[PDB]
């Protein structure tokens, strides 16, 4: 027919067309999270919005390299160097450094997380921005692994509301990737979620990430409709806009018919 019929039962993901000045990269907000608290981040409500009820520590904007790979220090015979988790051994040492004198179980201060000076051993962060598909089709987002707890949400009224990136978080627990740390046990690696996206619309994107102890890890990728994979560096794909709650036409509830 003259027009497409639309995704079945309004199934299209909501997207946005913000009219303001586009900024490269995502905004990162940092919130307090307690060292060795292995229970708070196991709740869907906390990971969707509850994190923002705790003290906000600070923020950084314009971040395009969004994967997390935080390594604790090994205080070694030859100085203090970050230890890759797979190189830690015993009680404890780091391969190529010998025995480490420092505890794995205390807070450590570092700018490793997006240049913001904080405790990557124990913190919760929220990444917000808009994903711009250059190609129409199915996109598969993935976390290679999650240490400790994380979610990824895509879509208007799922990640956040259109033209309202900076507002308090919305309550949706309809996660695109549920990487919430289970009450007992661990999640597989390569946890994934797929979204069908229309080229040139801006899709709200939220990642909430938490760590309680020592190493923190969140390697983020997306597989494009063309079968190629973008990992870590999302430059050219992720953007921010200042709130404009007055832009009436900003929400596109169904990009398949717009
Ligand atoms: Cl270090
Ligand atoms: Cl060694
Ligand atoms: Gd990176
Ligand atoms: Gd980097
Ligand atoms: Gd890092
Ligand atoms: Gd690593
Ligand atoms: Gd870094
Ligand atoms: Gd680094
Ligand atoms: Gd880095
Ligand atoms: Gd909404
Ligand atoms: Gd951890
Ligand atoms: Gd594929
Ligand atoms: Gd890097
Ligand atoms: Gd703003």
């Amino acid at each position: 027919g003259l027009v497409p019929r639309g995704s079945h039962m309004s199934g299209a993901t909501e997207a946005c067309l913000p009219a303001g000045q586009r900024k490269s990269g995502m905004n990162i907000n940092f919130y307090q999270y307690s060292l060795k608290d292995s229970s708070t981040y196991s709740n869907a409500a906390y990971m969707a919005y509850g994190y923002a009820s705790k003290t906000k520590l600070g923020s950084v904007g314009g971040q395009t390299d969004i994967s997390i790979d935080y390594n604790i220090p090994c205080v070694s015979s030859s100085g203090t160097f970050p230890c890759p988790q797979e190189d830690s051994y015993g009680n404890w040492g780091c391969k190529g450094m010998g025995a480490c004198s420092n505890s794995q179980g205390i807070a450590y201060w570092s700018t490793d997380l997006f240049g913001f000076y904080t405790t990557p051993t124990n913190v919760t962060l929220e990444m917000t921005g808009y994903f711009l598909p250059p190609q129409t089709g199915s996109y598969t987002f993935s976390f290679a692994t999650v240490d400790d707890s994380a979610i990824l949400s895509v879509g208007g009224s799922i990640a956040f509301e259109c033209c309202a990136q900076e507002q308090p978080p919305i309550t949706s627990t309809n996660f695109t990737i549920n990487g919430i740390k289970p009450w007992d046990g661990s999640l597989p690696d390569n946890i994934t979620g797929t979204v069908y996206m229309y080229a040139g619309y801006y899709y709200p994107l939220k990642v909430v990430y938490s760590n309680a102890v020592s190493w923190g890890t969140l390697p983020i990728s997306v597989e494009l409709p063309d079968g190629t994979t973008v990992s870590d560096n999302f430059e050219g794909y992720v953007y921010s806009f200042d709130d404009d709650l007055s832009q009436s036409n900003c929400t596109i509830p169904d990009p398949s018919i717009h």
